[PDB]
DNA sequence: GCTAAGCGCACCTAATTTCCTGACGGCAATCCT
């Protein structure tokens, strides 16, 4: 009962859990997919979390009506790598003077532009509520690890990314004209 | 019943020209709104 992680204002539109993830096929303009079917099998909690982290980074266009993420169409992502998590964090540490207001706080105040890095790296273009049914699953058949009762669907809306916001992702790659490099 | 040796060439020259095309025609869907 309170604030929730990567969740936002009240919702009405309901979409299946298959579209939060991208690697598994979703409800396209078809009926058959790569042997998946919506509202039958769902993802685990870890898969749901790793799909929620895909939202600020790898959200594409939804047919030119649904807007993209904060860093446009998802560009090339480049970073510095090491054999350890300590070297993982240390080699990509370069911070900026203004941090920003990340989305794991509540409803952030828009105020002026030039968010920084911490507000821009965690921008939420979608929402999640999910309606919990009475009990749930018995054996998992979508993730692969046989788990307890899992999710079935969710609820996704969009937020229009405004104009301006002169901002550069630290790991993104941007062309000569400032557009995203694909 | 049916033979056997020896002998078998090389030199000359072998060519010059000029011409050799142009224009036209080259496709679209449908594989995320
Ligand atoms: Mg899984």
């Amino acid at each position: 009962d309170g604030k929730r992680f990567f969740q936002a204002d009240p919702s009405s539109r309901i979409r299946a859990i298959t579209d939060l993830i991208h690697e598994i096929p979703t409800a396209h303009n078809l009926c058959h997919f790569k042997h998946v079917t919506d509202y039958i099998d769902g993802l685990c909690e870890a898969c749901c979390i790793k799909g929620l982290l895909r939202l600020p980074v790898f959200t594409t266009v939804g047919g030119r009506g649904i807007g993209a993420g904060i860093n446009n169409t998802p560009p090339f992502y480049l970073l510095w790598h090491a054999n350890d998590l300590a070297g993982m964090l240390a080699q990509n540490w370069q911070p900026w003077d203004n941090m920003g207001i990340p989305a794991w706080l509540g409803s952030f105040q828009k105020e002026s532009r030039e968010v920084g890095l911490l507000a821009g790296m965690t921008w939420l273009p979608r929402k999640v509520y999910l309606h919990d049914p009475v009990p749930g699953q018995a054996a998992c058949c979508s993730c692969g690890l046989p788990s307890e009762a899992l999710v079935y669907s969710c609820s996704i809306e969009v937020e229009p990314v405004p104009k301006g916001l002169e901002w550069k992702d630290p790991h993104g790659v941007y062309t000569d004209q400032g557009k995203s490099l694909q």
